[PDB]
């Protein structure tokens, strides 16, 4: 009923959308992994009379449910998708997307890591993102590579028309007491990568984490704090 939807509010297999700004939505789904249930976020950005999708809904059936929810709530076709790193909460569902006619994209680093790990593989490579601080335009968003953080390949996404910063899994929600799933992370570089985000997007008004509730710019400093304390 209007609040940001939480893990116990979304059965695994259902997807909810949340309006962030004009022409910007998050998508929220839940998935089981190693015997626990987790929420995750992605982004939808209006691209004229089409939509750009950022990240899958963490699985094939969730991603099919995402497409159905978009058709119900928005009614514009998803034509392109970008996955922000190689983990299943970002690429799981890419095969569903591709068979639905969506062109799928990721950095070459993400594509290599996904292939090596046995995850679904986006079709098209996003060049121009291999050095920290790199940025490229992609429809109505800017893609930014901040450096290694949650993963070595993690990208962030900025929507300039709305000053929305989608941090993906490099950014944690304010209630987080832990650095999340850090198995592929660089804890030493992560604060430096967050500092790059902070420097590049000082006008961000909404910050969306990979998992959990959106907030403001404080999510960035909070993330650096949590990662440093985890390493400590
Ligand atoms: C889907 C994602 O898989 C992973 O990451 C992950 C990593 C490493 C392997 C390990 N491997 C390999 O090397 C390998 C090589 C070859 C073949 C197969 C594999 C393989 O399987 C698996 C999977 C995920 C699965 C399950 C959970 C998560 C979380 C998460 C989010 C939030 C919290 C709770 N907090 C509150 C909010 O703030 C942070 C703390 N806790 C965890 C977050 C995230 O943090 O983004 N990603 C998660
Ligand atoms: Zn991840
Ligand atoms: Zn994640």
């Amino acid at each position: 009923s209007g609040e940001y939807p939480t893990v116990n509010e979304i059965p695994v297999g259902e997807v909810r959308l949340y309006q962030i700004a004009d022409g910007v939505w998050s998508h929220i789904a839940t998935q089981s992994f190693d015997g626990a249930v987790y929420p995750s976020n992605g982004l939808i950005v209006r691209d004229g009379d089409e939509l750009l999708l950022i990240d899958t809904a963490w699985g094939a059936k969730n991603t099919a449910a995402l497409l159905a929810e978009i058709e119900k709530q928005i009614g514009l076709p998803v034509t392109r998708a970008v996955s922000t790193h190689f983990h299943d909460d970002r690429v799981g569902g890419v095969d569903v997307l591709r068979a639905a006619g969506v062109a799928t994209y990721a950095s070459p680093s993400t594509r290599r890591l996904a292939e090596a790990e046995g995850n679904e593989i986006p079709t098209h490579s996003l060049e121009g993102l291999s050095s920290s601080g790199d940025a490229v335009r992609f429809g109505p968003v800017e893609l930014f590579y901040p450096g290694a953080a949650h993963s070595t390949d993690n990208l962030v996404v900025y929507v300039p028309s709305a000053n929305v910063l989608y941090g993906g899994c490099a950014v944690h929600e304010l209630s987080s007491t832990s650095a999340g799933n850090v198995a592929d992370a660089d804890l030493a570089e992560w604060p430096t990568s967050v500092e790059r985000i902070q420097k590049h997007y000082p006008e961000a008004e909404v910050v969306i984490p990979g998992h959990g509730l959106p907030g403001g710019l404080d999510l960035l400093q909070h993330t650096a704090n949590v990662v440093k304390a985890h390493k400590n």
